[PDB]
């Protein structure tokens, strides 16, 4: 659209679960474009590889989550480090403002039940799942897809 | 820049090697932005997961490579399939045109020797490696980075 949902370099990272294997959802808060790897293990070791990877691919000013324990490993601390990531959030006592946010952890988890049959494994499945999401365009005088907006924002050399 | 190097949805995918482990380089021919996973195994199974994944993330009209054997597995054939990927290339008998292309498989392989010490493993290393590349800006009246151009192209809703 333009002057978007939130800040250009903001993600929400949340290890998830399904069929004993932990799906891992990276989400572009402002554009809903998400990325997701299926780690067999919820370790700071793994969360880092992700961020790192994501950092090399997109401008990540800061990241947040629903469970902090996650961001408390050196492996991980060291990663947001060697890459310039910071955790984000805002409420401090200040002038009027407001809000509410969401979890695509569902949409994604929804389109999975669906496609699995088609999918050979969770892996192949979460990846089709997302593929389809990021691709899914909902009419809105910008009938673009999550995938289609994330670019633009960044694209326009979005601010901070 | 604008009217870029090649077509907006073009990649070059080439399984690589180093320290017994096969690095895997996805490269955005037109923008040099690259992605790379470290598969312990060079199997059509794995090449697909990659493409698939990459397809969910970027508009991939068609992909090429230096070794075709690679694109001859069902697992893989099935993947360029359920996702609309096609192999690409052009020479058929036609009007004057010309060219020459490259391999970032080197730059990447270069910045790795370097950083490893810093890196804990190839993995952590290829990922820093790339991070740094995509990030590396060379003066050019568009002193932008591989990472910075790939967006734009696509961004501008690039053609085909």
């Amino acid at each position: 659209h333009g002057q978007v949902d939130c800040s250009p370099g903001i993600w929400q990272l949340d290890c998830t679960h399904l069929e004993g294997k932990v799906i891992l959802v990276a989400v572009h808060v402002a554009s809903g474009y998400i990325e997701a790897e299926v780690i067999p293990a919820e370790t700071g070791q793994e969360t880092a590889y992700f961020l790192l990877k994501l950092a090399g691919r997109w401008p990540v000013k800061t990241v947040h989550t629903d469970n902090g324990s996650n961001f408390t490993s050196t492996t991980v601390k060291a990663a947001c480090w060697w890459a310039g990531i910071k955790q984000e959030f805002g409420i401090p006592y200040n002038p009027q403002s407001q809000g509410v946010i969401e979890s695509m952890n569902k949409e994604l988890k929804k389109i999975i039940g669906q496609v699995r049959d088609q999918a050979e494994h969770l892996k192949t499945a979460v990846q089709m799942a997302v593929f389809i999401h990021n691709h899914k365009r909902k009419g809105g005088i910008g009938g673009y897809s999550a995938g289609e907006r994330i670019v633009d924002i960044i694209a326009t050399d979005i601010q901070t």
